[PDB]
Parts: structure tokens; C-alpha cells; sequence
């Protein structure tokens, strides 16, 4: 076992996927959370100035989805074939493109209201129908067992539900997915233990 | 042999990385390019509404980065160690994030200009510096041989230079990586044979 040190804001954000993988695989790591006041002092230290980073034996990794992929390679969470690993990556990227559309950094809180409302009213419902069709009559998004794509669905939807809490009212299959992930004893164990933040 | 059929616009866009990968590996495939007129109909066909897609022997893949990662999985484009493949993904995600910031589909013209300018004036230089720094004196972005991250760097920068020609004027080391990538024989042939599109 190597030693690990995760560094991110005190929020779920883009680090939650990594904490989910860590928890599912039973990997003791350090979850180092910073205040946004300590962000300028640390940004210059970072390779490309963005967070999260994972340190494994003095080696800094960046980019959440690349770290997530790195930590699940050769694990059940990855998918069983290159095609299945491709589908995991397509779903993750698709969810991620939509999570990234939101103007989290927009300082004008008025303008951040508008874009958020539009994406949650026009964009998101279409996407929730694409997932539903894609999932079909499977329990999990890819194959016949959990992958970190499912983890990612749960993480993304948790944060989309905070804003539009009725987002899945016409999609109980996507709610059951959320519950199947929250049912994984290691994941459930961490969902209760984790710090309670909005995002 | 397996059969491949790729569909995207008649432009480099987010399909070009796949095309580069097919060249390097000497893989025969159909480069299907759709007219911008046939786009509204084809969306209904597409899984999550985005292109490119890659049909493979009667299976459809989406998400250009997930597709590229599939085609490079067992090849030398993918990286020499498990840590280095993480780094390959991380550089590509760092570059895709920056390409994705741009409002390629913005319907309002005035919005499109203000953001492009903004990103080329302040953001792009910061990223150029950070990449240059990451590259150091080495030959390829990652490890000691070419990866598809190096392909991605050439593809992104080709599109960026169209809007900012003085982009790399202070980073000859990154220009050298372009030229090195462009001189790989399988790639050099493709740049010359591909359709000359703006983006
Ligand atoms: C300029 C500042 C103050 O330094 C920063 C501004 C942006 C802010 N970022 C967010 O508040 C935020 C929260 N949650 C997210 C969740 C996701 N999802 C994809 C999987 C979950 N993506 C992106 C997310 C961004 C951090 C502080
Ligand atoms: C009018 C339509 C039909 O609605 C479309 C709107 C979107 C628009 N998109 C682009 O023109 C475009 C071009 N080049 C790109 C390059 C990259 N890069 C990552 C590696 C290079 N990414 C994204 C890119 C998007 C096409 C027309
Ligand atoms: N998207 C990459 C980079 C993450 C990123 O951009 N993080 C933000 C906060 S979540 C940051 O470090 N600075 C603010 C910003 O990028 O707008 C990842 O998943 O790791």
C-alpha cells in the first residue's frame, strides 16, 4: 500500500469521485481540505493551478477524472472490457460536460442565477431523459455491476438536486441508481462520515 | 480486421484527435463528414446529441476523448507506466478543459467575441506558460516517447493559433513539440491529405 494525500476545498466538488473510489476500495488516505482563503497561497504550488490533486509517495497527480481512472484501473470499478471502459468514460465525460456548463465562478450573483435556472429548466431535463433511455432495464449504467460512472451519476445528481430538487420526479430508475450507490456499505459508510457541505 | 466508421462535421473539431490516432496506428476507417444542414436530424439519432460518434462493427461510441482513449488503450500512444498514463489523461483533460471554455456554439455574436478575446488575452498565456514549464527540456509532454497527449497538444494549438498567432511567440519549446509531432511520418501524411478546413 502507498500513502495518499488528497487536497481540495472543503466541499464535495470535483474531489468527491476520488473519495468515493478510495472508500469503495478501502484505501486509507489523507483528505486534506483547504479554505478558499488559503487558495492563492497554494495555487502557485500546483502544476497547472487547479484542484484537486492526489499525492502518491511524493508524486503529484492532477485532474480528478484522470486520478479516478488511475485509481480504478484493474479494479471492478473500471469495467470488464475496453468497450465497457469506453462506455464508463463516455458517461463520465457526458455528465462532466454538463456539470461544467454551470458558471460556478460567476461573481455577478444575478447572472449566475439566470444561467443556472436555464440549464436546470431546459438543458438538464433533456439530459435526464438521455440517461434513462441509456440505462434501460439495467441496474447499473455500464455492464452488470457497479462502476465509478455510477459513483459519478450519484455525485453529480446530488449537487443537481440541491438546486432543482424535483429533477428526478419523472425518473425513478435514476433515483434507484442513486440509491443503489448509496447502498454500497463502503460508500454509505463515507456518505455518513463526510463533512456536510452544500457543494 | 475490425471495421470503423467515424461521423463528425467537415472540420477538425473534436474528431481530429481520433483521425490522428487512426493514422498513427495504420487503421483503415471511413471518415464520414456530415453537412451542417443534416445536423438537426442527426441529433435525434445521436445517443446524447453530440458528435463525434464512432461506429465499430455495429456498435456506436460517443465522446471523442473516451473514443481516443479506447483506440490507444493497448498501444504506445497511451504511456509507458501506470502513473504516466494518468499524466497523459491529465494533460489532455487540462487541454480539453481550456478548449471547452470557448463558446463555439454561442448564438449571440457579441457574447462570442468578448469571451474569445478574454480567453486569448489572459487565459491562454497562463496555460502556455504552465505547459512550457511542464514540458521543461524534455522531448515529449510525458515520458520519453510520443503520446496522444502530444497529438492533443498539436491539435488544440493548431486551432488556438488561428485566433492568436502571437500565442506561442514566447514558447519556442512548445512550437518544437508541434513540429516534432507534425513530423511523425504517419501524421505528416494525414495533415497533408486531410480536408483543409478552418477549425
Ligand atoms: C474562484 C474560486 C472561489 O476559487 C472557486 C470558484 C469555483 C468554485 N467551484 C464550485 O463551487 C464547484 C462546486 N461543485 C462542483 C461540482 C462539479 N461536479 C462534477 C462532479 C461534481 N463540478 C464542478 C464544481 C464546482 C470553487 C471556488
Ligand atoms: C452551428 C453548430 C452546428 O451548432 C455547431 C456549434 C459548435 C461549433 N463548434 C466548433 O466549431 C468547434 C471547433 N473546433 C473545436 C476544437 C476543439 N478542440 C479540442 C481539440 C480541438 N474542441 C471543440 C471545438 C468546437 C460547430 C458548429
Ligand atoms: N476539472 C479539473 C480541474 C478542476 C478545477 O478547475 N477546480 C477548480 C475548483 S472545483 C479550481 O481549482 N479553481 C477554480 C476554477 O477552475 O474555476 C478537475 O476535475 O480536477
Amino acid at each position: 500500500m502507498p500513502n495518499y494525500k488528497l487536497t481540495y476545498f472543503n466541499m464535495r466538488g470535483r474531489a468527491e469521485i476520488i473519495r468515493y473510489i478510495f472508500a469503495y476500495l478501502d484505501i486509507q488516505y489523507e483528505d486534506h481540505r483547504i479554505e478558499q482563503a488559503d487558495w492563492p497561497e497554494i495555487k502557485s504550488t500546483l502544476p497547472f493551478g487547479k484542484i484537486p490533486i492526489l499525492e502518491v509517495d511524493g508524486l503529484t497527480l492532477h485532474q480528478s477524472l484522470a486520478i479516478a481512472r488511475y485509481l480504478t484501473k484493474n479494479t471492478d470499478l473500471a469495467g470488464n472490457t475496453e468497450m465497457e471502459q469506453c462506455h464508463v468514460d463516455a458517461i463520465v465525460d457526458t455528465l462532466d460536460d454538463f456539470m461544467s456548463c454551470f458558471p460556478w465562478a460567476e461573481k455577478k450573483q444575478d447572472v449566475k442565477e439566470q444561467m443556472f435556472n436555464e440549464l436546470l429548466t431546459y438543458n438538464a431535463p433533456h439530459l435526464m431523459q438521455d440517461l434513462d433511455t441509456y440505462l434501460g432495464g439495467r441496474e447499473w449504467l455500464i455492464g452488470n455491476s457497479v462502476t465509478w460512472a455510477d459513483f459519478y451519476w450519484e455525485i453529480c445528481s446530488t449537487t443537481l438536486l440541491v438546486f432543482k430538487p424535483d429533477l428526478l420526479d419523472n425518473h425513478p430508475r435514476l433515483v434507484t441508481l442513486r440509491k443503489k450507490v448509496q447502498a454500497i456499505p463502503a460508500v454509505a459508510n463515507w456518505i455518513k462520515r463526510r463533512p456536510q457541505t452544500k457543494l
